[PDB]
């Protein structure tokens, strides 16, 4: 039984002034609010019960957008992070939400895509012990937590935004944890940067030999909407896929309906209000087309 | 003395579900909120006193983003449009704001760009009588108010969203009016579509021989953020200009400063809070570079 | 042992006038000539011996570009298609090249991408019987060979460019064949459309119960560079992947090297002449980085 | 009467390996060969007699593409530049083509666009003395000839690819010359970079107080297809304009027709062969639509 968390706060600065207008996680990536992406990521890892964290000012807005999740077969809840003091805070704010369950954390501005993605998630959701994260080759490792491998391919060290990255593998923003995480996070101290760093959390598991690091191959897409350029590219990336396939990426209604969290009647009923536009039309069409 | 209006309402359905979390006019075009564009359009027509109209729920968010305009040497005010019942409603809603002055209306999801644009504006701002609009050759005239010319090149008729457009010239979303507009708009009746149509307003002036229709040539760009694709193209269009020139489009602080609505000290001060990101850096650089 | 064919002729009227002077398959997708893509596809299916077919005027060009393939561990050969009379003609023109081997055909303007793409290719290249093709869900099935499935998910019909597609699954431009293909192609007659249609070849296998149709899921990317727009989208799609990952797509040197068809010293030598620019620099970097 | 030159050689290494296969000036920018762009620029400056320079191997291909120009009312000629030894060589290779006339040089991978661009060209093309060039604010002045102004906005120095640019204004690749240029070019000596530099030409005119430097404002688009990314951006830029307006950029047939260098019947005849695709359809449509 795994609970999930979407960390969808932050200040947004790289994007000023676009995001003085709205939290980054409410902006669209092509055709739908950014947060739908990571939401669909948890959903495809089979997690139905999820906690959305954001700023004090934006939390109501996410609530207004997503409601309690029942319409999608989900159980959504909300909490505020008073200040963007680090990804690890997720576990402190989310302590009572998690209780004694397995958990998973995804960053609100991270967008995943690829064939068999859901089998990659599945394998991590199902380890009931230790922690799991994913390594992805990128151009600018210095912008992330970087993971170093020995010649045998084993992970041996982790560094957060190193001036001299030891490899080009970044740890992406998707993390699976067992019941140690809360206590690990309680005992962290701010880093030099002054954050409670998820990298320290991951280092703790590593130092116990309990961190599993799976490679996410060049074949998947792992984009982040951190900068005006990357936001734009992810936008074009999605549009290209959607207009070629006639299938839509990270549309929660669809995923719900394919996982059987809602039935045909429910989907029909999600469609109606949205029927005048292409999104609703797409939802309806799913009721009459078999998609492998 | 011309007052201006930005009609930034609408239900924004073609963009669902992207616009469920919020109003189209708050989304970014590349690097700044959409409404900056039209705002900078009025600003370049030399208009400093401006009414912003939006839905009741979005109104407060515009305010939050633009304040009263004093920091940019503007005088901004706000009004609500309870429902999107037609672009002509702007003149009803805006009646008291206008008083007895000349006025100008720009749609909040309209984006203009081009050499000598501001001379084009100037020439219309300065007619003190009649109305002025602009015609632009487009691919899909049927989506707009279309204007027909006789072989002499004179405008002779206007139709809104005609099934059989009589030409490929659309009237864009930028309108200049003298003091007859409020009364013209008070005597309108909803069209078959059920809107109080700016096209009817324009026809009234045309039937009196007082509508001026200038061509906005192929050289200018007139883009609309109406659909997910066009929104995306507008974003890429701006980013291309900005990254080639190192100059920014529709950055109100800059415009204010160049028009002398604020001085160097003010601009420095606007920069500070935005200094950690590129936008601030750009503002600062304007204090030490001469840009012709 | 399977032999491969890249059909890289056509007239490309859809790209006129861009292709008046030269063949579609020599224009770039972002950073490399188009034909590198499908070449890399055959290479990842483990095919090293390949026949490239083009128009009489462009074949020399391809020769000048790719040479005999030795530098990349390949064995490239060339043949002319005097007129674009159908994709099946690949099997006539290529008869003697094929001899008595298994073969594969890939269209020169098709571009694939995705995780585990190389396992999908492997499975098909190893059948030693019948034929294999791939179905991909697309927006405009009417532009391709379309395959209908029964409720059991079993392929039951195929039509080329139907006005009323029976499904949204298009057969893509990648085909694997056993030793029956040449005789099937010999007995074809021109279609109403005036072509010797691969779709008829595929139907012939289907009629004997020997056509295997695997789904290529929404997780993979299948783009076609047929139109100005799609060619442009394909270019942006590749750049996004390449600028995020720091890895390059369909770079034959790399693939050769990773398959061990050339060694480090050969790669090194392929890099030198290209060292002044990014592509060579990339080839070098591969000698000193481990990429999972 | 001014004669024009398009310098369309180079090795375009920055584009390898895409340009191993085709000169950079033959690759498409969206929907037409790159060279159509600068060709159209000279055409808009009223120049009908034009010399196209390229590498020994690509010249033939340009010939094949453009012919002698008679079909478009132009008089095209060709010459080879044995090696890319500097833009100024244009004037040595073009000496006899030039004779005793005014001349103009445009770089083959330069693309201009903007309202009143044709008036800007006209002004310069009509000076009958001295030289005229254009300064355009850009992000990376260090990659071009850079021009410095004094506080009175008067040009006072020019440097080619300076490590420490004295301003952000690049001299673009469009140059107008009186009868002094050939002699100025004959006395140049190779620069440290080993090129006969047009910047030296321009400086020679500056030292004599006869170089006119006009600003090309942020309102115009000045793009260069020098890198894979910039090529891609230019493509997306043109497509956005073309799909919004239903007009095409730099289509020589149209330009020829609008300038009356060919008549309706000729245009009709250029369209036939191209009638099956959009580009011919567009040429036809111009015979029945008035475009302001
Ligand atoms: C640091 C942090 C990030 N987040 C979220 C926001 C982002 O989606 C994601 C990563 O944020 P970042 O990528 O670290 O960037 P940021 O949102 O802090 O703003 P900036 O670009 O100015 O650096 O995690 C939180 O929710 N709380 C936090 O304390
Ligand atoms: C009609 C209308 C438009 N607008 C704004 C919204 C748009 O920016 C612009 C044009 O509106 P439209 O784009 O014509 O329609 P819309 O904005 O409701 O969007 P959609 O049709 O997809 O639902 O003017 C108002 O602010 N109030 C209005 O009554
Ligand atoms: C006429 C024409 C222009 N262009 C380009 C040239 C210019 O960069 C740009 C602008 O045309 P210009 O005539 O320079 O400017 P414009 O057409 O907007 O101005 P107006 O309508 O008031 O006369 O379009 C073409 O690409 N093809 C053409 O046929
Ligand atoms: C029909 C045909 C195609 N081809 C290649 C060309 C393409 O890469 C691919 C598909 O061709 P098409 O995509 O069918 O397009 P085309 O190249 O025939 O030209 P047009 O756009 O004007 O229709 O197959 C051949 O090599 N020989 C042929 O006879
Ligand atoms: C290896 C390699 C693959 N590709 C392509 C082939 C595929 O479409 C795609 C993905 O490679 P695949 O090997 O299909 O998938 P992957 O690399 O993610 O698999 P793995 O988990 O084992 O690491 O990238 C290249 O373009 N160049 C290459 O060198
Ligand atoms: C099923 C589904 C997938 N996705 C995303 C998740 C995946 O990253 C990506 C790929 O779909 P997957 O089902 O993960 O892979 P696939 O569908 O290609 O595999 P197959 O077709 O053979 O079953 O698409 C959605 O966005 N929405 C959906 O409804
Ligand atoms: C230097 C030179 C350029 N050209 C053309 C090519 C270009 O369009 C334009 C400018 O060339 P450049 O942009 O200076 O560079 P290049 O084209 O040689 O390519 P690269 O730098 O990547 O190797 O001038 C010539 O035709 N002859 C020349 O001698
Ligand atoms: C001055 C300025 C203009 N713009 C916009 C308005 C116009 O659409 C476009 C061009 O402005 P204009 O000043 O009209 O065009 P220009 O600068 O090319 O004219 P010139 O140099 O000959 O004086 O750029 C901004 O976006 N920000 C600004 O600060």
């Amino acid at each position: 039984k795994r609970k999930g968390i979407i960390l969808a706060g932050g200040s947004g600065t790289r994007l000023h002034p676009a995001t003085l207008a709205i939290s980054k996680q409410l902006l669209p990536v092509y055709d739908k609010p950014m947060i739908y992406y990571p939401l669909s990521t948890l959903m495809l890892a089979g997690i139905r019960e999820i906690l959305i964290i954001s700023t004090p000012q934006d939390t109501p807005r996410f609530q207004q957008l997503l409601g309690d999740g029942s319409n999608w077969g989900l159980d959504l809840q909300y909490a505020v992070q008073p200040s963007p003091d680090g990804l690890a805070q997720a576990f402190l704010i989310g302590e009572s939400f998690i209780g004694n369950d397995l958990s998973a954390l995804v960053l609100g501005d991270n967008l995943y895509y690829g064939h068999d993605f859901h089998e990659l998630l599945g394998s991590a959701s199902q380890r009931q012990t230790g922690a799991s994260v994913f390594a992805y080759h990128v151009l600018d490792p210095e912008r992330y937590g970087v993971v170093e491998f020995d010649q045998g391919g084993k992970a041996i060290s982790l560094e957060e935004k190193p001036l001299e990255p030891k490899s080009n593998y970044a740890v992406t923003g998707l993390y699976f944890y067992d019941q140690q995480v809360v206590d690990i996070a309680r005992d962290l101290k701010p880093s030099p940067r002054g954050e409670l760093e998820i990298t320290d959390v991951n280092r703790a598991y590593l130092e116990r030999g309990q961190l599993s690091v799976e490679i996410m191959g060049r074949g998947y897409a792992w984009l982040d909407t951190g900068t005006h350029d990357s936001l734009l590219e992810a936008g074009q990336f999605i549009a290209t896929l959607e207009n070629r396939q006639g299938l839509k990426v990270a549309c929660p209604e669809e995923i719900a309906y394919r996982q059987k969290w809602i039935d045909a009647a429910q989907l029909e009923k999600l469609a109606a209000p949205l029927a005048k536009n292409g999104y609703g039309q797409y939802l309806k069409r799913l009721l009459t087309e078999t998609v492998y």
